[PDB]
């Protein structure tokens, strides 16, 4: 084996002993100790492993730089490269580089998780174009995703390189001549010709060719040998597909294979050219050539926008793609629609083949032999009389995999209409890349006229037919999209022999207009001292180390010399009997330690929060992801290997998967809950109208930039065990570790540094990790830990609960509520964790912001062959405040009235009791309102949607305004608890410590701005370490948006303790600092050491008596939406957002406008992109960000306007601030009623002329579910023998 | 602790003013991050100091224990803890001794 | 003194802030502290010593 | 304290000390320290931060 030389941060790195399976990331953060680079998803979809690459380009004599993605590089294909991690371009140790810092002081980094991903991204753009454009700057982020911020905040700080939250003239300029210098020794290298490299791993063998004779040589040798160069599918193969390739053969050095030849018919590019490479130069000719040259390239270059993100597109060959010959492949039907030249080549041989729908004969394979590789790709000039088209809807736009995608080619005689050629290629579809030639065929001679578009739309619904167990379903709108495409193409065509302008807007390629971004918050009094930071937008306080990588989350901790890895063996099967375990073929994998399962649990199997859970299956598995057990070897790579042959016999039980599955077996935990206040029929009776429905909203996966983890020490004393955990709950992960080892909690010490995310997601979920992970170091004496896989997360850790209600409303012509009835049931899966909170918190919120006289809420549990749904942002909260808009919506329409007057009519004032008795006192809804309205100009906006809806067949417009209000407190009231802990060092340096834990929400920065007014010191004087069970005890998990509240007083109250014991020494030496009080305190042997504590007074409501405070108060806000949808695709654009947040007397305007935006972002993401898909037989499909869509930077709205409600202070809590953490997120749900909105425009104008029709939309308004909705021609073409008379 | 004894002293002392058994009763480790500004162990008087420190802290415990003792005087220690648990009573405190 | 167990020190640097965790052989955890903190030039809230 | 496993990344101190009960130090010379299998860093007071 040959040596394996590269350089990290200027460092050489000589490998001896390469395995060609080790990825980048793996070898940064486990040989090189560089832990800045984070693993997010493992599958290129998230960005959170960027870095840059840097090499010498022997064919344009130059240094190039790119971003990749380190999850999916082989460290086998980075021979002479050099890479570029976070820690490479700065630190708080030095300096940090312009990108780090203005992350940091723009408010772009909340967990931090993402951070570090994103600097690279936006650093990689900086050493290619120092001076970016706006769009340059939002095209590096294609391949990044953060949870926390909702983006805006990134985009602001970032748009600085092409009162306030952030002041950029503080910002260091950005100054190329002091960038590090590309590695010297790399580029005397450069010098010495190339040589084959053989890299010999524990099961794979990895040969490097120099040149194409080796390669040939390899292949007739090896014909088996699989390439790689990019690794953006083998890698996917070997990591999520259990794919083991025994020989590599890495062809990217090859000269042949990297040529790019301008010819007389086209572009040839060699098969390992990289996308971005191939995406440059057709720029180039595009911006060159005549446009009627150009027609493929433009097909290609539409293809290319929406191909992954730069990471991917940076490492990914041409070559792959093709040979790949994925059904979703983006660039297959636009090869086969234009006839690209493919050169195919073996020892001896060489042919030309123009691309045709027999290349690809089956699913995966194509017409090359096995001793075949494709050299080179030759992309056509367009012709005379010659169009061509591209296009791709998915879930959403920015990096996803197709629905459908297309190539669609027309050539004319000369001059004329008349077809000579057609060609629609289609993805999707089918198991293959697809020609319609049955369809194209019968056009041959045909004219370009509406006779033409109505038979090839016949055709296409005929010929691309899809059975109703086609995989990925979607049945109806895939079909729909070949048509809406063709169409699309046809009207295209139209304008390129030259329409109707209400039709010209079908013929646009997507455009987003320039970001416009507003804050107004409130200046704090003019005489408050500079010290004093409550009210300031200070930054959260870890977000410079966040930025620069040296902030640590738990799987950061360096492992010790003797520490194990544990990988969960987990159910396939919704419900069975477990009959046997055979471990035979594990214990033969190197490095295996031991498989754990429920016997050797020494303490107690019952876990949960309501004992109704085992710590490993006992006897039966009641959901897919039921942990079974165990896995412990010697690496991470070995546990996974052991565990994937773990073999489990089962004896499948009859399973209830679904809400209406439950109904019909009356699988449900516990007893009805219900709220009823005044008199239904009376009500009813009253009533001019009356409606009655039925709603579905969709779960939610936290997607936690960072998954749940647990690093378990134990001590061999007594016991004793010491956990590092990603939770937001100690309390409970100490008493849960503590129950199933049968140890007192004493013995038990949980520390949480901060969370790459929580989002309820490990508010006891958490526990399912750190329980495992402690038997196994109880079991071995060992330190152990697991970090999740994102697929592992998606299936075993639970989501927001899927509600379905039935209700019926009775209101007067005027849109006056006079009575409602809503029934809610939650898919609760396998446990009742929290669904019982979850379940009050949704009756307590069907209100949302409006009076209803006459009113009753029923709430029911599923039970069901699930995973164990949970906490999510908003606790229940969300789903019962859309029931209640959606109703709200549907009583505007049947009455004819706009719908804010309906809104505004039946909104509660000031001193109302809700439909729960309580008593809103500082109602600020009707001033969030009114200035929402004006600041919004929803009015004149309003006219101009229907303008463009009139002047627009296939786009539409909608405008919504949404109210919300958020009650405050634990629903238990005896979580509404707070300790915390203080000490004051003889130099007079301060210690805090509370029960909170930090998440990304500023929690630490907060509390360290509370202590530093109440102490009147600086906050440079303060520090908050770390959250953990020997500090403070019996800690509330930190939830419901309560933290700063009672985190904050417990500080206060620590802090008046530590006054009132100064006070003597003040006294004495008025004149002293800080630091002589605090030195004569401890001389004079006085403590400096004590408590806080809060508990939330006049708590405690019944369900029984419908009395008593739920909430200590409300917090309130609104939010305007505009959006542009695409009737054809189903595809929208999010225009425009304003909010108005009553957030009192905020603490922090930076961390709150951050939390409402952030919290604006997931809720969208939960009303328009996020769908966990499901088997029939109970089987998560959605396990990842290539199937599960979250808000990408593209998603947010493009003009996003945040108000802080001024001059609002809530007495309620610490120093007059509101919690803000959840209550922002329904406001998300103003651009599913503007989606709605457009929808009903959609409908008026194809559909029918039922103005008053309600037609049903289902959480979350996906594309599918927007295209299906904008009934047309279209949906028409994608039979009984009596009728009833 | 350096083998005199002195953790075995505190959990002896714990166990007398609070009246449960010495097996409810652990201590761990020392750490600045638990009790800041320490004197050194020394001078012979740690079991007189920290014992009077932890007596303290248990009085403060068994004040605020009393009302749940006094609702439910036949009920065990683990009753009147959880009941003060759910009442949002603090089960942590300070304790601190000067000669 | 001859202490059976003659002096030792684990210095754990956790990269944020100047936070040090450190475990020691020593009757004076608040020395320790003061003194490591001293030399780091960093505040005593910074150095935890167990 | 010895008895704590070692972090797979834990370095080893050895102290250098003099061998003169009073003494001007004129060169320390690891250039030979240097030379053995594993030698990461000598420190003196110049490296102190605070
Ligand atoms: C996050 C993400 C997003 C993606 N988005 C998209 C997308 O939007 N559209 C899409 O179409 N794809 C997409 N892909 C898939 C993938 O990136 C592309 O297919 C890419 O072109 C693969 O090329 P590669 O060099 O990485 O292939 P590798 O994984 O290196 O190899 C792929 C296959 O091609 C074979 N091969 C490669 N070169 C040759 C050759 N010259 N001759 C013969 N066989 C050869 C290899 O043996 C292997 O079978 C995405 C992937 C990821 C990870
Ligand atoms: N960046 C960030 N913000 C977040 C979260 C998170 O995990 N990350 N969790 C949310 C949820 S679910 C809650 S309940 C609150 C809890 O924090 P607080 O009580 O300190 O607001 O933060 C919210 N905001
Ligand atoms: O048990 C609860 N857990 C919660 N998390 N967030 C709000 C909550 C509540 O009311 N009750
Ligand atoms: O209350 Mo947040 O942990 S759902
Ligand atoms: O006072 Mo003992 O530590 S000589
Ligand atoms: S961890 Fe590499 S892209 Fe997510
Ligand atoms: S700050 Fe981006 S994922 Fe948390
Ligand atoms: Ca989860
Ligand atoms: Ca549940």
């Amino acid at each position: 084996a040959d040596e394996l030389v590269f350089f990290v941060n200027g460092k050489k790195v000589v490998e001896k002993n390469a395995d060609p399976e080790t990825t980048l990331l793996a070898y940064l953060r486990r040989k090189l100790g560089l832990r800045g680079t984070k693993l997010g998803c493992g599958e290129g979809g998230c960005g959170a492993c960027t870095v840059m690459l840097s090499k010498y380009d022997r064919l344009q004599d130059k240094i190039i730089h790119f971003s990749a993605n380190a999850c999916l590089a082989p460290i086998c294909t980075l021979h002479h490269v050099a890479v570029t991690t976070v820690e490479g371009i700065g630190s708080t140790k030095t300096r940090l580089h312009p990108v780090q810092e203005r992350i940091a002081k723009s408010h772009g980094s909340q967990c931090g998780f993402c951070t570090p991903g994103i600097v690279m991204s936006m650093y990689t753009l900086l050493r290619n174009q120092p001076e970016p454009t706006v769009e340059e700057i939002e095209d590096a982020f294609q391949g990044n995703l953060c949870r926390c911020t909702g983006y805006r905040p990134i985009l602001q700080g970032f748009r600085t390189f092409a009162p306030s939250l952030f002041n950029p003239e503080e910002f260091m300029p950005l100054d190329p001549t002091q960038e590090p210098i590309f590695p010297p020794e790399l580029l005397r290298l450069k010098d010495v010709p190339p040589k084959q490299l053989r890299f010999e791993g524990e099961r794979v063998t990895w040969i490097q060719a120099s040149t194409l004779k080796e390669l040939l040589d390899l292949k007739a040798q090896h014909p088996e040998a699989k390439l790689v160069v990019g690794n953006t599918e083998i890698g996917i193969e070997m990591k999520f597909k259990n794919q083991l390739f025994p020989m590599i053969i890495c062809p990217a050095w090859i000269p042949e294979l990297n040529a790019v030849e301008h010819g007389p018919e086209g572009i040839s590019f060699g098969a390992a050219c990289a996308l971005s490479s191939v995406e440059k130069t057709l720029l180039e000719a595009v911006a060159k050539l005549p446009t009627q040259k150009t027609e493929v390239f433009r097909g290609v270059l539409e293809q290319l926008r929406w191909f992954a993100g730069k990471q991917v597109k940076s490492v990914a060959s041409l070559g792959g793609n093709i040979i790949t010959a994925s059904p979703i492949s983006d660039l297959n039907p636009v090869f086969m629609a234009s006839g690209t030249k493919l050169t195919i080549v073996s020892r001896g041989t060489r042919r030309t083949v123009p691309m045709d729908h027999t290349f690809f004969p089956s699913y995966r394979k194509t017409l090359l032999g096995p001793e075949e590789i494709l050299l080179s790709i030759e992309i056509p000039y367009s012709r005379e009389d010659e169009f061509f088209s591209a296009f791709k809807q998915a879930s959403r736009r920015e990096d996803d995999i197709a629905k459908v995608t297309c190539g669609m080619r027309v050539l004319f005689q000369p001059g004329s209409m008349q077809v000579k050629e057609l060609a629609l290629c289609y993805g999707g579809m089918a198991d293959r890349t697809i020609s319609a030639l049955k369809t194209t065929q019968k056009q041959l001679s045909k004219f370009w006229n509406e006779k033409l578009l109505q038979d090839v739309c016949a055709g296409l619904a005929e010929e691309l037919s899809l059975s109703p167990d086609a995989p990925g379903g979607m049945i109806e709108f895939r079909r729909t999209l070949t048509l809406s495409f063709f169409f699309k193409f046809y009207l295209t065509v139209l304008k390129k022999l030259g329409l109707d302008p209400t039709y010209t807007s079908a013929t646009l390629l997507f455009q987003k207009d320039p970001p416009a971004n507003i804050q107004l918050f409130q200046e704090v009094p003019n005489g408050q001292s500079k010290e004093d930071t409550v009210g300031r937008p200070l930054p959260h306080l870890a977000a410079a180390m966040q930025a620069s990588g040296e902030a640590v989350y738990c799987d950061d901790i360096p492992r010790y010399e003797n520490e194990l890895f544990l990988r969960l063996v987990t159910s396939t099967r919704a419900h069975a009997k477990i009959k046997s375990i055979d471990v035979s073929e594990a214990q033969k994998v190197p490095g295996f330690v031991c498989f754990l399962s429920a016997d050797d649990i020494p303490g107690s199997n019952e876990t949960g929060l309501f004992n109704d859970e085992t710590v490993f299956a006992k006897d039966t598995v009641t959901c897919v992801g039921h942990i079974i057990g165990a896995v412990v070897a010697d690496t991470p790579e070995h546990a996974e290997r052991a565990a994937h042959v773990v073999k489990v016999t089962y004896e499948d039980l009859p399973a209830i998967i679904t809400i209406e599955d439950a109904i019909k077996n009356n699988s449900f935990y516990g007893s009805e809950l219900k709220i009823e206040k005044g008199d239904l029929k009376k009500g009813f009776s009253e009533a001019d109208n009356v409606v009655s429905g039925e709603l579905y909203i969709g779960g939610q996966d936290h997607f936690y930039l960072e998954t749940h983890c647990t690093i378990a020490i134990p001590k061999g004393e007594e016991g004793e065990m010491e956990l590092f955990v990603s939770t937001q709950n100690a309390m409970k992960t100490q008493s849960f570790v503590a129950k199933m080892l049968g140890v007192p909690v004493n013995r038990i010490l949980v520390r949480v540094k901060r969370m790459g995310g929580g989002f309820g997601g490990k508010e006891t979920r958490s526990t399912l990790v750190s329980v495992a992970v402690a038997l196994a170091a109880y079991k071995t004496g060992h330190p152990v830990r697991c970090m999740l896989d994102r697929n592992e997360d998606m299936l075993i850790t639970g989501g927001r609960h899927p509600f379905l209600a039935r209700y019926k409303v009775g209101f007067m012509k005027t849109g006056t509520i006079v009575a409602l009835e809503v029934d809610h049931y939650s898919n609760a899966g396998n446990s009742r964790d929290l669904s019982h909170s979850i379940m009050e918190r949704a009756l307590f919120h069907m209100d949302n912001c409006y009076k209803i006289p006459n009113i009753r809420g029923t709430g029911r549990l599923c039970k069901t062959n699930l995973s164990s749904n949970t906490a999510f942002r908003g606790f229940g909260g969300p789903q019962a405040l859309f029931i209640a808009e959606n109703w709200m919506s549907e009583v505007a329409v049947t009455c004819g009235l706009p719908a804010e007057e309906v809104r505004w009519k039946n909104m509660y004032k000031e001193g109302d009791l809700t439909h729960f008795n309580q008593r809103l006192e500082g109602f600020s809804v009707p001033r969030c309102w009114d200035e929402c309205l004006k600041s919004s100009q929803y009015y004149a906006r309003k006219s101009e949607v229907d303008k463009f809806n009139k002047e627009n067949c296939w786009k539409k417009r909608g405008l919504c305004i949404i109210p919300t209000k958020f009650g405050i407190s634990f629903t238990v009231p005896f979580l509404n608890q707070a300790g915390a802990l203080i000490h004051v060092y003889t130099d007079g340096s301060v210690l805090v410590s509370h029960g909170g834990t930090e998440m990304g929400q500023g929690l630490h920065t907060k509390m360290v701005q509370v202590a530093s007014k109440a102490l009147k010191i600086p906050i440079s004087k303060i520090y908050i370490s770390e959250t953990s069970t020997n500090t403070v005890p019996n800690s509330s998990p930190t939830a419901a948006s309560v933290s700063t509240d009672i985190y904050g007083q417990a500080v206060y109250e620590a802090c008046q303790t530590i006054l009132k014991r100064l006070e003597p020494f003040k006294k004495k030496n008025p004149d002293g600092s800080w630091e002589d009080w605090v030195m004569a305190a401890y001389q004079d042997r006085v403590s400096l050491s004590t408590t806080g504590f809060y508990r939330t007074p006049n708590l405690g409501y019944s369900f029984e008596t419908n009395s008593g405070n739920a909430f200590h108060y409300f917090t309130y806000g609104v939010a305007c939406s505009e959006v542009e949808i695409d009737c054809l695709t189903g595809d929208h654009k999010n225009l425009r957002t304003d909010i108005v947040m009553d957030v009192g007397s905020s603490l922090n305007p930076a961390i709150d406008i951050g939390q409402v935006e952030g919290a604006f972002v997931q809720g969208l993401g939960l009303f328009t992109l996020e769908e966990l898909h499901y088997s029939p037989e109970g089987s998560l499909h959605t396990r990842g960000p290539s199937t599960y869509k979250i808000p990408a930077f593209g998603s947010i709205p493009t003009e996003f306007r945040v108000s802080l409600l001024r001059d609002c202070p809530n007495k309620k809590a610490i120093y007059a601030s509101k919690a803000v953490g959840e209550p922002p997120l329904f406001l998300g749900a103003s651009v599913f009623f503007a989606i709605k909105d457009a929808i009903r425009a959609a409908r008026a104008q194809h559909t029918n002329n039922n103005t008053k029709e309600l037609f049903r939309l289902d959480s979350p308004a996906t594309p599918e579910k927007i295209r299906n909705a904008c009934v047309d021609k279209f949906t028409t073409l994608c039979k009984p023998w009596s009728l009833r008379v």
